[PDB]
């Protein structure tokens, strides 16, 4: 062999580098949470098949608890609805190629292969969360207050419908940071509007900005087809600040093993993580398992929310493109 | 007043004794298991919500044998299906002594007061079990392979219909253990059948028996009324070996406070436990909470089950009383 | 910015809003003080404890 801290397999000095590198290099961030508190590093420790965990709300909400005049004592006290049940998911894989890819990277990938896997799970988190929201939030009648459309024969997504969707939260504002986008939309935008290119975070270069919101480019968007040339796009608007996630940990993070009657070897990772909006609750119906559920089944139907209206915090609008 | 193992509360030496005697005394047992995997304790030890998960599977260690021919290998016995959820419940009540206090208030309660407790406690456990088990079949046909029927005025419950129900465990016979029954039925039995008192320990005493089994006399039963004053008795037959359960523990099982204005001292116990047939997985659907549920709602309706066909294992059969 | 404003409805389409203009500089307030600002107490017959301010 070679140096190969994976093929000489020091599980120490490696795994923390892996996860940290994943956090830093990935984005999001932010947008959503980064390095969530103790609370979730605790409930992330000993657990099991859920449901999930709780996951409090935030505001203690009081301001009733009325005139203390003569005679009550006080009423100790009110709390509102509750739960917010969600999913704990499990993932992992080996590495596709042989030691071919592994040390084809080079000799001593103390930081190389780690960077590799890190970027990989970055993309993972991206896809899972994005498809998750898309699978749930839009389809029900319960969330309707957070969606706008117009989106028949007149509107371009510029400078105005962005205002409406932006203020569909009437109480809260300056809580918009990230913006989800479909490529064609930002094409229309960089045509008409002023979306400019700003090295903004320091250091590093760079990534686009509409207004001082950070924008996030993504490939996957639901795209319909109606008769008469029309195409309707989604492009969620949230940038809530934030969602949340906690790590947990499996056992045996990385295992170096080889084979015999062929020439190969295999690396593996298999990490667990817990991520979801809070936000709506995840019910248990129409799902096999477990755990986790799936990608698809983690989408297709059957979620239920309790707040309701505010402090969700996400919105969507289906807008006609630039015609 | 006394040693007050409750009232000045020595928490050692006690709660373990309460649990131990709690199992030892009341039965069931067996029938059902004792001390299955404590996985649901690693869940009971934090954390979990409703429902419980991950209680598979092992409904046998079978899979015959591995011919072992010449050069060849095996590792067969790879099988799966839907897994399970069930329930996790929490309960408790009080126990009250008085300030004027007709005394004693035991001197050596570490056997005594605990013993009374345990007696009460498991005596409630029976109520839960038989309730839920009576809750399965209520609204469903999916169990219908497991239920014989009669009521055309023929069949006595003895010596025949019991044998047919014996075959109703689909492939497997001679796995039976105990027989659940209503008192009037076994009255007809005693007037006819061979029911034979059987001493257990030598000499220690004793369980009634139908045939080489334990008989369980319980009171609350499904009881119908047709027209014509004639009646229908259900009387489950399982002797499966088994149901299942595991405990976990809260914080602070034992606590002591007294009342000022009133004249009392009060006690509480409150242990958590899991019980359910495996057997159907319990749905969280169209029902209250949360958590745990009820007696009633743990009975009324809306359950769903996955194995299926056999190795469940319970059957009910309905018949007229002797005539 | 504030959430609560009186909002009327005149039939039709009109909506009339309030949105006070003051910024006087100022109003005024003084605290005073009660007795027992914060009291830590618990319960028995259940698992809780309670904090209070008043």
């Amino acid at each position: 062999a070679y140096t190969k801290i994976s093929d000489v397999i020091v599980p120490e000095l490696f795994n923390p580098y892996v996860i940290n590198t994943t956090t830093q290099l990935s984005a999001f961030f932010q947008s959503g949470i980064a390095a969530t508190d103790d609370e979730l590093n605790a409930l992330a420790k000993k657990a099991g098949g859920g449901s999930t965990l709780n996951m409090p709300y935030w505001n203690d909400l009081d301001g009733d608890s009325q005139v203390l005049n003569d005679t009550d004592d006080l009423v100790p006290q009110k709390i509102n609805a509750g739960q917010d049940k969600a999913v704990l998911i499990l993932r992992g894989n080996a590495w596709s190629s042989h030691d071919l890819a592994a040390t084809l990277s080079g000799s001593d990938p103390m930081q190389a292969i780690g960077s590799r896997v890190a970027a990989y799970w970055a993309r993972e988190m991206q896809k899972i969360v994005f498809a998750e929201l898309a699978g749930v939030f839009s389809n029900d009648d319960m969330k309707d207050n957070k969606l706008d459309i117009s989106g028949t024969a007149d509107g371009i997504y510029s400078a105005e419908t962005f205002v409406d969707a932006s203020y569909k939260l009437g109480d809260h504002e300056s809580l918009l940071t990230a913006i989800g986008m479909h490529s064609a939309t930002m094409a229309s935008a960089v045509k008409q509007d002023l979306i400019e290119f700003v090295k903004d975070s320091q250091s590093g270069i760079r990534f686009p900005t509409y207004m001082n919101k950070r924008v996030i480019v993504d490939d996957s968007m639901p795209v319909e087809t109606l008769e008469d040339g029309t195409k309707v796009f989604t492009s969620y608007l949230f940038g809530a600040g934030a969602l949340g996630y906690a790590e947990g940990q499996p056992e045996v993070p990385t295992e170096t093993a080889r084979n015999a009657l062929g020439s190969q070897d295999i690396l593996i990772n298999r990490k667990h993580f817990v991520l979801h909006p809070r936000g709506v609750k995840f019910t248990e119906n129409a799902m096999a398992g477990t755990t986790p559920t799936d990608e698809e089944l983690a989408n297709g139907a059957n979620w239920q929310r309790v707040y309701d209206p505010k402090k969700i915090r996400i919105v969507q609008f289906k807008h006609r493109l630039q015609a």
